[PDB]
């Protein structure tokens, strides 16, 4: 009803949506479209019109002002010029006097021309009028957003524990580098309840397997650290490595279950493993079969997956390979220097993530040919709903813990996402929060950065604070490139400081989990930008580095170096808490209106709204050992916090003991 | 100036970066710890609260503790906070806390700082070799150990008046229809300007001190036309000579053995825009006066300024280099087996690039010895920009010309200023070219600029002009832009009025701004100031990282995130702030002691008055010569006195009682 879907062409059904809309038949309700080349979307803004979402893109919360392309990239540099990461997530929303929202249902790449060009003017555009256009109303743009958060189906719940604290690293390989990670944490008492494992602990990267000279027995090596209460979450890259005798390839090639180029043949990109395969996520058989293959670890104690590279990104095919060592041969022959060296740079650069290669291989569609190019932004997708839809075979009441990079809408059903690789550079940790909210609208709600920055070397205050950002977000996990300054929390001096920020993250735990629950089941938002909450405050609308957290506090994380505190608007009384280092809780009124707040390194900062409470727990060293029973309550007197709880295991999620009112 | 003792470890190679004779002291060293095991190394615990100034053009923030920094003069297009090193040298620093003091480790060679990096409070500056001087100035605060330091090192380069306009600028313009377009862009639609930039383009074939002769068929008269207009064009020189037979300039350092060479005695080559070159031997006097006469070719052609770039020296790949190269394309061509992965491939290439091992391979002619380049690599550019400057002196005395360079080390302010180089159309590097100011100011570089609109990658309409408020208060405040970047020229944006509003603010402040530039470098003083230096004792200003304080009488604080309609700021005592209104009319409020929201829209431009101060504003003239400053209005509180410095801003006539004025509001 305040929902309508126009068609243009014969759009590809990306399954985004769960609920069946049916195709409106008046006249497009604002700016205008247009085909005379290929398909635009064109609209004038108000001067103070914002706009909202594009879930995980550049920049900021408000979008207006630069170009963003829907387009999944493998790129490790995130800086501010970059038009496309590794999310495409086609959910905009005009806020202002005339408010709308609009969902571009299509596959492949879309431009999002928003000011760039003229400030007042927005362009959605792509080379293909064949999509599909949602459009929506509401009062506001927060009931925009829940009404498209309910067509879209109920996003994906992770299990209790992936509310802990990660530890990751590019690097680790043996069960003594796992060891020395678990000895490093439980020995000075910082809590932790995951490690990652990276590539390293498969079998020359085969997907699928584990290194049986390192694990002789992986099984018990699981049962080892999960008797600490250390779940190891093991990764899957999208692409099985060409070898033979290997099963996992041998089915693919027997079956089809692979891409194909154009002549039939399983198309080669190189990755981790060298030569491989992409299984053809887009075809149903193939998509069972692959996710089947988590069984294998499954069955071995495992109980979370992520899921890499799966933009798809290849370093080069075997095409792309033939023409740079082609051209290195006339570079080294050279004698007139027709052949520039930064020519031959340019050439090692453009055979990786080539968009020659993304027109090389084709997806079978319940026997349709498609190229991939044209269904591109479902690939990470359709890895993912492999994993989920699998999971619910092999035990339909578990909860997996379940992320993947490169996604489009739709896959919040079945996993959460992590931020790809960012760097250790202050930038970052806003980047980190600006994302969040934008997030939560497009249907994910279980994300979180690399703590610390992924690439290049950390400090140890840069750290500090990116954890105490982490404290609030699903995901939180400390993680690493190959070859950075090590930056496990036991890698630094005065450790206790670190125990100090994780420990807050573990007495938060009841209230995040809770506020996430009633979130998700409630097609809701967990993190909110203060103009959903505040509308009519309009210094409340265009504040982008604070976020509202459930219904009952606001964040504000010191993001810059050597800082000791930062500026805050408050558009209403709240109280200041900071998680003291010493184990003690400090509290503070203060007035709605602008104020410098002081935030150590070691301290966590948060408010509580007026006339709001939240449960807080002692510190345990893993989710499990969290005393529920005797929560303090912090915030004001005589107000009351719907505490949601389960077993944070299965989906038992409907029961009236999950619920229970706390009153200060 | 005995209260600057000198340390001195080895036999050190002479900068002269001081004009101060200062004789060496005898003692142990007066703060931490000197090893000398593997190298040199100075060692000192800080305290919890100590600050650290300093380092000039470095990464990062005001306050340098929190990680590494490398002097190491170093051509980098990518300015993010991973670098270590730029493109200046600049290795003086302040610890201000319970124990202030300054330190100027005068060594031209690769100096790393580790502030707080490893352990956080741990500052520990090391090199390869124990050849260096090592300048202790002691003072009661930070802002008086940076005056000491002003005048040990010499006066700042001061420019003609006319660098204190606008100017345009873009790696891309090359014949005159270009000019002419940027000229008729700015001139039709009253946007002030004074200058437009010639990058490389103007040469003939890139070559030092051509001009393109197709090009331009009679260059002197074009170069007049565009100066009836107002419009001064300001070329670029290259520290690549090209190498090619008949080119007067090659021919001449090769005969008389000018270039810098291989061990072997032959002229080494490197590679950049021309192709192969060699390079001048900046550190032979003979050589640097040669280099700097050549200038006179231009001069005598109209031209009253320059800039110096790719002076590190930037090289794109040596022979040996080149050839390295080709024989590994080779192995990955015929390899079969994979034995060479791509990424190795394209490591190599990209190794070739600004190769350290390079930096081995030439060497330095100083009368007799020679010494091997990577050994005095920081001093490069400042020697480049020492021949252009003692250069102009011999060819005209009296006249001032525009000069800055990239690369630069301590001792190079005498002789030019520098802009921050390659930045990017990011809004964060708007915070960064904000940052460096004030530590560029300690280091004696006063005129200096950021590439405003960002100079890589494509800008916005309100980027540009956010970045332009900023480049009202810098006294080089120029628009540039890399090859290929979205066009950034004012007039290539709609509602071009709010333009030659933004720009109108710098050409009405431009007497003031002027006025404080001459004073402060007449003085050995600073033009911008970090809030600590002048409030001292305010725990809450010596924090502030993203205002500053102007001479004496305002404070700066640029909007510097997209979106924002207006920011956060902190005053440290009570002030009027102000806004340049896009209408012509200057807003006015009285604000107290304290932090504050203040509205600032895309097209206005903010600042501050402190209490009992006051500034001069002229009305909008289109050029600094059409700058009315007889009857100018007075801002700021009542019974308050600004002494306006002025002058003919052509020739150096400074000490006169008729350049001073005192204005009373
Ligand atoms: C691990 C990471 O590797 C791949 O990306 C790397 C590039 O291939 C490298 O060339 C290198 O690029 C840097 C260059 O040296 C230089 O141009 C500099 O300016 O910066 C560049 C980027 O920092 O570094 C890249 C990243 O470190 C691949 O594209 C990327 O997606 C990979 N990340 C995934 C892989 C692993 C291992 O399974 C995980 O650890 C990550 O979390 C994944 O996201
Ligand atoms: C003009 C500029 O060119 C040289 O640097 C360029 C590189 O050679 C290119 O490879 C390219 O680098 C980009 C990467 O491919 C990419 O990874 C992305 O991250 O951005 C990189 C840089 O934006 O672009 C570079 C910049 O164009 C040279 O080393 C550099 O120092 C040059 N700058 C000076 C030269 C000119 C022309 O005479 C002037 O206009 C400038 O103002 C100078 O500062």
């Amino acid at each position: 009803a305040m929902i309508r879907k126009y068609r243009y062409g014969a759009p590809f059904d990306t399954e985004a949506l769960t609920e069946k809309i049916e195709t409106a038949e008046e006249a497009f309700p604002y700016g205008e479209i247009s085909q005379k080349e290929g398909f635009a979307f064109t609209y004038i803004m108000d001067e103070d019109d914002i706009v909202y979402g594009l879930g995980e893109s550049n920049r900021g919360i408000n979008k207006r002002g630069y170009c963003y392309i829907s387009n999944c990239t493998d790129d490790p540099i995130h800086t501010e010029d970059k038009r496309s990461l590794y999310g495409a997530h086609n959910f905009i929303i005009v806020s202002g006097k005339t408010t709308f929202g609009l969902f571009f249902d299509y596959p492949s790449k879309l431009t999002f021309d928003i000011g760039y060009t003229r400030m007042d003017t927005l362009k959605v555009s792509c080379e293909n009028a064949d999509l599909d256009i949602y459009v929506i109303e509401g009062e506001n743009a927060y009931d925009i957003v829940k009404q498209f958060r309910r067509v879209i189906g109920r996003s994906y719940i992770p299990p209790k524990f992936a509310f802990g604290f990660g530890q990751s690293r590019y690097g680790y390989t043996t069960k003594e580098d796992f060891r020395a990670v678990a000895k490093g944490y439980r020995e000075n008492h910082i809590p932790i309840d995951m490690i990652y494992m990276d590539i390293d602990y498969m079998q020359d990267f085969k997907d699928f397997t584990v290194n049986e000279k390192n694990f002789p027995d992986f099984p018990e090596f699981v049962k080892e650290m999960k008797d600490q209460e250390l779940r190891l979450i093991p990764i899957i890259d999208a692409g099985v490595k060409v070898e033979k005798g290997y099963e996992v390839y041998e089915e693919g090639v027997k079956n089809n279950y692979f891409c194909k180029r154009e002549d039939g043949s399983d198309f080669v990109a190189a990755v981790w493993p060298g030569d491989t395969h992409f299984p053809d996520m887009l075809n149903p058989e193939a998509r069972k079969w692959f996710g089947d293959k988590y069984r294998f670890l499954i069955d071995q104690g495992i109980e979370g997956f992520w899921n890499d590279m799966n933009e798809p990104a290849i370093f080069y095919s075997s095409e792309g390979l033939a023409e740079a060592k082609e051209f290195a041969g006339e570079f080294a022959k050279d004698t007139e220097g027709k052949i520039h060296p930064w020519a031959m740079q340019a050439k090692m650069k453009d055979i990786v993530n080539s968009p020659e290669d993304y027109k090389r291989f084709y997806h079978n569609v319940n026997g349709k040919k498609i190229r991939h190019d044209k269904v591109h932004n479902l690939f990470g997708y359709n890895m993912t709903r492999a994993a989920g839809e699998a999971f619910e075979r092999i035990d339909p009441e578990k909860r997996f813990l379940m992320f993947s990079r490169s996604s489009y809408i739709g896959m919040h059903r079945y996993g959460g996402i992590w931020m790809g690789d960012n760097k250790s550079w202050w930038s970052h940790i806003l980047l980190n929060l600006k994302m969040l909210p934008s997030l939560n609208m497009c249907g994910f709600m279980y994300t979180g950065a690399d703590l610390g920055g992924f690439g290049d070397d950390t400090t140890r205050d840069l750290l500090l604070r990116f954890l105490a950002l982490g404290v609030f977000t699903p995901l939180m996990r400390d993680h690493a490139a190959e070859g950075t300054r090590e930056q496990e929390c036991y890698q630094f001096e005065n450790i206790e400081d670190f125990r100090s920020v994780i420990n807050a993250r573990y007495r938060l735990v009841p209230y995040l989990y809770s506020e996430y629950m009633k979130a998700a089941l409630n097609d809701d938002m967990y993190f909110k930008p203060l103009g959903f909450v505040y509308p009519d405050d309009k210094m409340a609308i265009r504040v982008e580095d604070q976020l509202m957290l459930g219904n009952e506090i606001m964040i504000a994380p010191v993001y810059e170096q050597n800082a000791r505190g930062r500026y805050v608007y408050l558009p209403e009384e709240m109280k200041f808490i900071k998680f003291m280092p010493d184990g003690s809780i400090s509290e503070e009124v203060l007035e709605k209106g602008v104020h410098y707040v002081d935030v150590a390194l070691n301290e966590v900062p948060l408010f509580i709204r007026s006339g709001k409470c939240i449960p807080v727990a002692e510190a345990a060293e893993c989710v499990k050992d969290i005393d529920t029973e005797n929560m303090q309550l912090i915030g004001y007197e005589g107000s009351s916090y719907t505490l949601y709880e389960d077993d944070g295991i299965h989906k038992d999620y409907d029961k009236k003991e999950n619920y229970r009112v706390l009153t200060k």
